[PDB]
């Protein structure tokens, strides 16, 4: 199930078997945010500095941090010594002119190099449509096998992130996609839980768009609480691997309500990958007010944000040590 | 070296008394172009698959193993002599002639795990490498080979790395201009890819000299004395402690055989060969023009004569990899 070194790495990424990972491997996305508050093009120096500030100030309150090798290596070196490190292995984005969204590793990186850079885990993002072109998915499955094999050889945990989509639906925030999301998410988890892919932890979406669930919905309601709850139980039944939720797309408050709903429904999720919901406010402050201002924001609102999340995690998350 | 139990067993299957006498037939596009010279119609998948099966069935009784391609070669792999091991090619063929980078790329729906599952005892990968070339291109190449070596470590299957050298600024590798730098290209690349981080088990390489320019073998211009050519072989032997075998490329069976004798007398302790075209080339024309049974007869006579002479020469020239 786990080797000695994989186990020690998992322990370093976790606290009492729960993963509270701070996500900051954003690259193009972060540049765009920064680009909001200044005229000049955001610089390499600024991106590297902001990542270092967030890492330095908030990793004492996180079990681990996810960074990118492109801008995040300086930040990784100033993380809390008690915090583990995950490094992203994939190139960002996808070709919007096609529907295949094929995976591609960073050109001058390898699992070995990620380990050599001091990571306790390899993170890789895969876009997957279970109902998509079968040859496309065969290529995707082959690619993940390679990465899973690399990680076994280098004896470093493999964190596979799955973002689902539909080749025929442009907007994943649409009601049309919400109706099939549980299917997309849970069936993908079933595929990638197979031993052949070498995954140690799955980083996945919640199997429902909570914005369409009764009580959580501001607008149209597509699902009852009981229907949403069943999707979470179906997800829990879709894998025996540790899995953690990504907070991408929703507010901090909604994500936290979702963790509660997940736990109450019977999901035994083992933590979260949360980023933007925690450090977003530091970006404008850093750009408009500079480095020191960001530190004080991070020591105050930043701590409050991640502290609130941790308190929610305490009463909702299950330790991965109960899956081993 | 060090080997795991399975890697050793696989190596044993590919070898006889520590010597690799491998038949190479992973040609794809190259083989198609050969066939097209003898008929009007485009060569069919059926034809390519059939000729590979004929060569495998008829000649693998006289080889320690056979190298085949996944694309057309799987049926052929299943009719090889039970005493012969199997290598499968992992790389896409060819390179972009409009650029000088010649970047490597694995077959889209394959992985080291899938190659193993297809019954192979080795993963073979061809890398084009110019040691003096663009440093960033070579960084990308080194990262890529690290990934493959790691795969093979995890799947516990020997990694056979084929290196073909070139120069970004020299169009023809058969030129006297390239002959003057070949030893450098070949021997320095071997030093690089003998590093532990690349996970190579056997290197498949060019002889470090173009013998057609060596005194006594040369019809035209003479660039090297025999002592100079001999020194290039000693320099090559001094470039690696890994098992390595010579590819014939590039040359006639007789010249190749004379080259093996010269290599051994010079002090090269090479551990076998990967020989293909020099052995089975004549069967292509026969197969297309006269059909399968005629090709079998060609293979049983001239084909056998080619590989039999080679085997006798190997027997007195090659050194066992088991002394490493
Ligand atoms: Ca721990
Ligand atoms: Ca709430
Ligand atoms: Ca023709
Ligand atoms: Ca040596
Ligand atoms: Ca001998």
């Amino acid at each position: 199930t786990l080797t000695e070194n994989k186990r020690k790495s998992m322990e370093k990424l976790s606290v009492d078997g729960v993963i509270s990972a701070l996500a900051f491997d954003q690259r193009g996305a972060l540049k765009r945010m920064m680009a909001q508050h200044q005229t000049k093009e955001p610089t390499v120096e600024q991106i590297e500095e902001l990542k270092s500030l967030v890492s330095e100030e908030l990793t004492p309150f996180a079990s681990s941090i996810l960074l990118d090798p492109e801008y995040g290596l300086p930040a990784s070196r100033v993380r809390s010594e008690e915090a583990g490190l995950l490094l992203a292995y994939e190139k960002t984005g996808y070709d919007a002119t096609t529907t295949s969204r094929l995976p591609d590793c960073l050109d001058v990186w390898s699992a070995k190099r990620i380990k050599e850079a001091g990571a306790e885990a390899v993170k890789f993002l895969l876009y997957y449509d279970i109902d998509g072109d079968q040859d496309v998915n065969e290529q995707k499955k082959a690619y993940i096998e390679r990465i899973g094999s690399e990680c076994r050889a280098e004896d470093i945990p493999f964190y596979l992130q799955i973002l689902t989509y539909d080749e025929k639906i442009a907007d994943n925030a649409s009601p049309e996609f919400a109706k099939v999301k549980a299917h997309k998410v849970n069936e993908a988890m079933k595929v990638f839980s197979k031993e052949r892919f070498g995954v140690d932890v799955l980083k996945v979406e919640v199997p429902v768009n909570m914005k369409f669930v009764e009580g959580f919905a501001d607008g149209e309601v597509l699902f009852t609480k009981e229907e949403a709850a069943q999707a979470f139980r179906d997800q829990e039944a879709s894998t025996d691997l540790p899995y953690i939720y990504l907070s991408a797309g929703v507010s901090a408050k909604l994500f936290q309500d979702t963790l509660v709903f997940a736990a109450e429904s019977g999901a035994k999720f083992n933590g979260v990958l949360c980023g933007r919901a925690t450090w977003a406010g530091s970006v404008k402050v850093y750009i408009e007010e500079g480095p020191q201002a960001a530190r004080e924001w991070l020591r105050t609102e930043g701590f409050k944000n991640i502290d609130e999340l941790n308190k929610v995690l305490d009463k909702t998350a299950s330790p991965w040590t109960e899956k081993m």
